[PDB]
C-alpha cells in the first residue's frame, strides 16, 4: 500500500515537472 | 495517518490534472 | 518511510502551486490586453 503510494508519487512529480516544462515552453513562443 | 496521505496525493493528482488541462486551452489559444 | 512520503508529497503541493501561478501568469500573457 505505501509502495502503491509511492508510484502515485512518483507519477504526480512527473507529470509536474511535465506541466512546468510546457508552461516554460509556451512563454518562450509568446514573449510579453 | 496514511489515509490523511493518501488523501493529499489525490488532492494533488486532481490540481495537476487541472493545471495539465488548463496548459491545455492556453495552447490552443496561441495555436 | 511515512515521514520520507510525506515529505514529497508536500514538496509535490509547492511544485503544483508554483505551476499554478505560472499558468495564471501565461493566462494574462494569452488572453487579450
Ligand atoms: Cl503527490
Ligand atoms: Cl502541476
Amino acid at each position: 500500500r505505501m509502495k502503491q503510494l509511492e508510484d502515485k508519487v512518483e507519477e504526480n512529480l512527473s507529470k509536474v515537472y511535465h506541466n512546468e516544462n510546457e508552461v516554460a515552453r509556451l512563454k518562450k513562443l509568446v514573449g510579453e
